[PDB]
């Protein structure tokens, strides 16, 4: 068919894990952090 929505990154840098976009080097280096653990749902209340 025909696609378009795809392609939501216009930065000279991108995470080699998810594919995020960052117009800064540091932002990326630090970003990796996200891929350090995993959200713990556990016994939720709200
Ligand atoms: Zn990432």
């Amino acid at each position: 068919g025909s696609s378009g929505s795809s392609g939501s990154v216009e930065k000279p840098y991108k995470c080699e894990d998810c594919g995020k976009g960052y117009n800064r080097r540091l932002n990326l280096d630090m970003h990796q952090r996200v891929h350090m653990g995993e959200k713990t749902s556990g016994p939720s209340s709200g």
